[PDB]
């Protein structure tokens, strides 16, 4: 029996016994994945380069596929009835959804995730977290406030050489692949766990003079292995979902750790680090700032970033009891 | 006025005033790409899962990707009547074609390149190398052991965010981006030319531990400049075409040397080193094995392996300078 | 705010208050669709005529899209463990689901109506019609064989220049057209009414011979008006749902009435007459075999035959009143 | 091996010794039908809805498809530097094509042809007939008014169940089925030929109050064979481009003769009539307006209209034969 994805949250709602409040909202995440996967393949760029030559726009109409992305998002939930308050990296302050269209769903979310990467054709993604409202105030910023352990589903979409959604609920992670040919995501991986040890680090290398003396070491030992074993290989493709994607189905270790330049590290608390950390626990996996769990941070600021580290449990451990030792 | 990459190739051939045979073998070039393109993005996937039943085949008994990539490469330039030897990674022994089919040119190519990027669906692609027959005995492999001095088009089809094919021919490089709506490949930056000096290096550090001095130093370099300046930011994707592109496009160095396990290097002469050489220095850049120029190296196997340095001017020429330096 | 097809299911699902298994049902019938549709504009042929050369098939791997739609249905409405009895024209018998998958609906349908048309590539569509399983017995064909007034849902899609499915249910017809680009279906007329007297009529006049005096003596009508008005312009594309849904949209009148060839008229009355005669009624149209109502018929033969008349108000009364007077 | 319609253009082209200009005119118009045919399948709707907000222009300020397929031909047409002469049916006056872009053909073509059938999603297609000019002089409407029989291509493209290009040149008429998942155009039958005699009429009976004694007496024939033999089945789609290519393929006769409302026919001579009739002819049909041959006509108006009798050879005599019955 074949699997889409549409028949999985109807069927996991179903099972939960939810009024389909919820579902309604996953259903309306699927639909705005979808058309983000087709606007980033370039559907349709040749009318931008005119081959219907230039009458269309009656003004000055382009949109950067960051802002387009942001827009399919916003305006995809809004529309699902399902949600009060939204999240986006791209904007400064939190939406607040109109009554008549007001939701218990709190949803953070990377619409375009990987910019660095965006001119040069590399894999990029979608990134996004799923809250319940937890009050009976009016609903606002604070409502997104909430530690990452709290979160009722989480996951990411990859537009790589194929497109991808994972998404991770209370009973696991689940990957279902993109068949462009119907606009169908099917299900080809049920409850996900990662290996519990890997062969491959990933880290940008280029900030290594900014680097604690946790994470030297434990670079080091990488390459020059104290068993004498193979070093693992070393990969990092610039994009958050694309590196993290691969650790989930490869095993290993990511890690963006603190430095000059970030203090606090560089990735997004709310809308990076705990969906991929969420996915990463309930594949068996371990997402840490090296110094605590990273979905037990009570966040202040909607925008507030995090040093995170995660991927296969004996990995990612090693590299803690690194920490632990020098403290 | 839009240009598309057939009609590019069409009116290069009418310039050229070559006898349409080229011609015939660019167009088919274009089609095998797309379709290679479609089935990386994995359309008509629901199928294989039984969408329609026939669930049995459920495991590893139809086509691998890289597989179907061969066979449509193969059919698609033996149908174009332009070509007589064909040398493919996938096969040992370079591929003579019939007679009755047999044309003037030789190709070399990659089907599917980046193959431990598969099944993380991070971005791979398809390399290819043009040369054309010049001994007049039968066709053999030895007429695809000519110096990649000797090519008349090489290029690449990156299957990454979107699907683009890099052609470069004696007189530039230029890039087009496809439109999966239409089925069209449509120009979008014409003389392409790398920037004299870049901000990124590329390379597996994983094999630290393997490294010759010269690389040793020139990392130490990017890492900790001992000028002061901002240190060089790390990128490597695992796929050739990938990291590639970037270098092309963004600028910066690409590096794949010699290491214990592979004193020759890993990245193949012929379908790899070469076309990627060629669209290097057409667009301004440098491609050395650390000693010598990439594509004035005369090969004498059709999957012989060679070390390869590959990008901006100033950062290859800066670290020649350092292989010099060791003597 | 954009409405899809799985957002208006769904919600209509929550309005009736259901446990969510037609929604899971019509969610199925969704997805058949678009694979169908997907196949019937010939996704894919390049491998029918060997672009890849000829490995794939270990044998002789072909199938009619006649065929393959049938399964598409068959199996994607199975897989939503929703229905119990299923009425395909493709088999002779009744299909009585499995009870692992048992669900209380009996579904009717023409999986792909107009094959005359097929091989001209002609508009064709699919068909359905949607009951509740009336009885405690053991599934079986008699639960098929139910009058159309008991119907829950019934429609079609049509595979046309663009592809559109439209489905009734008791609160109204809604047309949702298909946008190939992110396989989604969007509401694009809502609570549809056919206009009360339209000016075409639709019927194969090739058959005039065998005509009763009722049938002979509006087309006469149609064509010499007794009021010296515009005659209706004539139209019939020779597949019923290309036929009807002009008359939906356009109004005016279709016809297909009892002949020497058949006695009893030729369209299927399960899943082809009652779907289009409950979609006329639903939207205030009027279906008559020119004695009774379609949809009062209780049927003793799955693959039973009956004569129709459908469209406008006026104009079918019109008709009907020549059968009046002629009685 | 497979051939695609570039492949085929192309030789066609190497055989012929052309320049290469023809080629790239037809190259064009392959790249024109295939951005029509996927606006005409509604990709991209769902944003025409407010997928990604900036509802307003929800009404009538868009681009109908009827215009924005007129600009895809002419833009398209141009910008392949073949032609100097344009008449469209959507245009009063002949395009005269810049000196820039001139080349030496004429292309007189319909954008959509079928728009009465466009909103009811019936089939709808683009006819297109290609002139050599001749004259010295400044290239003007004149040069657009040569007789059919001067035409060096003409055909049509099909918007159906699946898109079609039929092209006719010199030696024959090629089917070429369009691939939407490659955007292929497929060679599937390669010289077409129409059978002697069919069995199914094609005609708008509307007009019978206004049709000739000869047209009367034809139809009278096809219900009521005088030699009582089998009646002829009659279709009338309503789109010429749908009901010409299944008379092509499926045989028959299609008839749209000079009516009281129109004197001179309704179908226009040079994007309809002529280029429908040079296909035929190919085939082995014929294409009469009742007294003369359709191609012998020579042009006085590039809007003229003319009235034909289409398909094959042993219907469309019977009928001759008839009009020179009744003197
Ligand atoms: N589709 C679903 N998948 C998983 N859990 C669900 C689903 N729908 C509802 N739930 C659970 O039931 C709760 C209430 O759902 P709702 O009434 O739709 O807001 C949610 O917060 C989830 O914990
Ligand atoms: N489409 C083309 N683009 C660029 N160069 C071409 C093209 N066609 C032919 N040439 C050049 O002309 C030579 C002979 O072409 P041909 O007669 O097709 O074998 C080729 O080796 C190229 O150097
Ligand atoms: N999606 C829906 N749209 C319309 N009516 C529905 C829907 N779901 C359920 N219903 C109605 O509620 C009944 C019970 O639904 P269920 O419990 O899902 O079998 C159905 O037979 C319909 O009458
Ligand atoms: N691709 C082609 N297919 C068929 N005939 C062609 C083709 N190219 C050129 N011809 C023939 O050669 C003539 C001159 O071609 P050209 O030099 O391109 O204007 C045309 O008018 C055609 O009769
Ligand atoms: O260039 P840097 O510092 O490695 O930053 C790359 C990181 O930034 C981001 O682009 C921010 O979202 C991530 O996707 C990626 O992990
Ligand atoms: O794992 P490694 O040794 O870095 O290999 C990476 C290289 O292997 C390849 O996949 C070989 O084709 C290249 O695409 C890539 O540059
Ligand atoms: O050729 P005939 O007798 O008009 O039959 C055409 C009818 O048959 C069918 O193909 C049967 O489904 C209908 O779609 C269509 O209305
Ligand atoms: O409604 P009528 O008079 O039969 O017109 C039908 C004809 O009109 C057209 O739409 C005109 O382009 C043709 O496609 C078709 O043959
Ligand atoms: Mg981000
Ligand atoms: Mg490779
Ligand atoms: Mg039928
Ligand atoms: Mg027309």
């Amino acid at each position: 029996n074949i699997v889409t994805l549409t028949r999985f949250v109807m069927e996991e709602g179903r099972k939960a016994r939810g009024t389909g409040e919820m579902t309604q909202l996953l259903n309306s995440l699927c639909t705005a994945v979808k058309a983000i996967s087709t606007a980033v393949r370039k559907a349709g760029i040749a009318h931008l380069y005119g081959i219907a030559g230039s009458t269309n726009v009656t003004g000055d109409q382009v949109k950067k596929l960051d802002v387009l992305s942001n827009d399919l998002v916003i305006n995809v939930l809004k529309s699902s009835f399902a949600t009060c308050v939204l999240v986006s990296e791209e904007d400064k302050n939190a939406i607040i959804v109109e009554p008549e269209k007001r939701g218990k769903y709190v949803v953070c979310f990377d619409p375009l995730d990987g910019s660095s990467n965006i001119d040069c054709l590399v894999s990029i993604g979608t990134i996004f977290g799923i809250y319940r409202k937890n009050s009976t105030d009016e609903p606002s910023e604070k409502d997104a406030l909430q530690p990452g352990r709290n979160l009722v589903a989480a996951g990411y979409a990859l537009y790589g050489s194929a497109t991808m959604l994972v998404l991770a609920m209370v009973n696991g992670v689940n990957c279902f692949m993109l068949d462009p040919a119907i606009g169908e995501f099917i299900l080809v991986d049920r409850d996900v766990k990662i290996k519990k040890k890997g062969s491959i680090y990933s880290i940008n290398e280029g900030y290594a003079k900014e680097f604690d003396p946790a994470i030297t070491e434990y670079i080091q030992r990488k390459k020059f292995p104290p068993d004498n074993s193979a070093p693992y290989g070393a990969r990092y493709v610039g994009s958050m979902v694309a590196d993290v994607h691969r650790t989930l189905v490869y095993g290993g270790i990511f890690m963006y750790p603190a430095n000059k330049k970030s203090p606090k590290g560089k990735l997004r608390l709310l809308y990076e680090c705990n969906p991929m950390a969420y996915v990463m626990e309930k594949a068996g996996g371990l997402a840490t700032t090296g110094k605590e769990a990273v979905l037990d941070i009570v966040p202040t600021d909607i925008h507030q970033r995090a040093p995170i580290i995660l991927g296969s449990p004996e990995d990612v451990t090693e590299l803690l009891e690194i920490y632990q030792k020098h403290a």
